[PDB]
């Protein structure tokens, strides 16, 4: 249960945005924020991010950053550009066009706007585009800021002591742990350089026109600079092997910084994603997550 219209009015007045209340739409696919989409009495329309939890506003803080960054740097796509901050509030303009999919809580999966029977090549090409642009801005400019930069070791020992912390914590199955130590102690699995990553990309944020070409991205709480493989592990979960290739393909093309062992590596990489769902039971508290985690976790 989260804020209802009337809420959502009097939270918007404080911030000096007077809703034309006939127009308020909900969307409810966000863990850490409810979204409402709204236009004012001045006939200007606006998305509302309004945070569930104690543990999200903090979150922002770096995200704020890294939209700063990409904002001034990117060209071929778009981001939110904030014009509302506050610890009860964030609003910005919409971004141009749909979301290739988004998260429906009824069926706990995607409602796709895409064909997910055939998905368009210029889909992969274009999320190419996007992901070699966003890691190309350089690593120097977000060091100056507060986000979080790991040189390609950094990178690999973070990832060792993310997967000890959440076998401190939860445990982890004999034969998913013996996985994960494989891959770290494989050194030429690994990349040797890092850049500036959304850190969450999936189909809920990528943005696409009629052509399914990806225009824009959304939720950049979990930006910083590190391996560029997280990047692309959507690509492998929704879309396999083949869906992985297609994007890989794109972005070595296009000019991303490429590995001989990168598909592996985000394969394993994948492998690891219960680390990152141990991590979000831990930061959200949510009982149903810890849960998950567990059973992720192959405990
Ligand atoms: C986008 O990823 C998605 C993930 O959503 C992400 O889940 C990560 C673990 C979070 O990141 C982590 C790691 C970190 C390092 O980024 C950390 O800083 C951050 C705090 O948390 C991250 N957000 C918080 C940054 C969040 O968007 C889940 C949540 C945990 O997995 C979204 C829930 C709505 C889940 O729907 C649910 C419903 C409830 C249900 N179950 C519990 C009863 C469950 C199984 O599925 C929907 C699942 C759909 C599955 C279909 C496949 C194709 O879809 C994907 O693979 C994408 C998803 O896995
Ligand atoms: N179409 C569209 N949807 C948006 C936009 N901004 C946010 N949303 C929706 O609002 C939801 C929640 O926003 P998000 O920043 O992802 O929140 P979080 O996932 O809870 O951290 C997203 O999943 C989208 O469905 C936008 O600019 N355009
Ligand atoms: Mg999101
Ligand atoms: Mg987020």
């Amino acid at each position: 249960m989260s804020k209802d219209i009337k809420q959502v009015i009097e939270i918007a007045k404080k911030h000096n945005l007077f809703l034309k209340e006939e127009t308020i739409q909900f969307n409810e696919s966000g863990l850490d924020f409810q979204a409402v989409f709204a236009q004012d009495n001045n006939g200007i329309d606006w998305v509302l991010r309004l945070p569930r939890r104690e543990d999200v506003m903090p979150r922002t803080k770096v995200e704020k950053q890294a939209l700063d960054l990409v904002n001034k740097y990117a060209i071929s796509f778009q981001a939110p550009n904030w014009i509302i901050y506050t610890e009860e509030l964030i609003a910005y303009k919409k971004l141009d066009g749909v979301p290739a999919g988004t998260i429906d809580h009824n069926i706990g999966n995607y409602i796709w706007e895409i064909d997910i029977n055939n998905v368009p090549e210029l889909f992969h090409k274009s999320l190419g585009r996007v992901l070699a642009e966003l890691h190309s801005i350089p690593s120097n400019k977000a060091a100056a800021l507060d986000l979080v930069v790991h040189t390609p070791e950094e990178a690999r020992m973070s990832m060792k002591q993310r997967m000890d912390a959440v076998r401190a914590k939860f445990g982890v199955g004999e034969n998913l742990w013996n996985r994960w130590q494989a891959w770290l102690n494989d050194d030429d699995m690994w990349p040797k350089k890092t850049g500036l990553i959304h850190g969450d990309v999936h189909a809920g944020h990528t943005m696409i026109d009629k052509d399914a070409n990806v225009t824009g991205l959304i939720d950049w709480t979990e930006a910083k600079v590190t391996d560029v493989s997280h990047d692309f592990i959507f690509n492998y979960r929704a879309f396999g092997e083949e869906g992985l290739e297609a994007l890989i393909l794109a972005y070595k093309e296009i000019g991303g910084y490429y590995w001989p062992k990168m598909k592996e590596h985000i394969i394993e990489l994948n492998a690891a994603y219960p680390v990152s769902i141990a991590e979000f039971a831990l930061v959200s508290g949510i009982e149903e997550y810890e849960q998950m985690a567990k059973e992720a976790l192959e405990v």
